[PDB]
């Protein structure tokens, strides 16, 4: 039952693969990300705002882990 982990984990890379310096903006990066089944799948399961929230997290981590 490894989807909650891996699909998120992968998506969490998707963020790290696009959003490096955190200076990005979610919408624009989801523009980017949406061209990837990765972002889709996760947003399909969980949600776009939670993927935003997920972006935010990583952002913070980028900012200061």
């Amino acid at each position: 039952s490894q989807q909650i982990a891996t699909a998120k984990d992968k998506y969490e890379w998707l963020v790290s693969r696009i959003v490096k310096n955190h200076n990005e903006n979610w919408l624009s990066v989801s523009r980017k990300m949406q061209a990837s089944p990765e972002y889709q799948d996760y947003v399909y399961l969980e949600g776009t705002q939670k993927a935003k929230k997920l972006f935010l997290q990583h952002i913070h981590r980028l900012k200061h882990e």
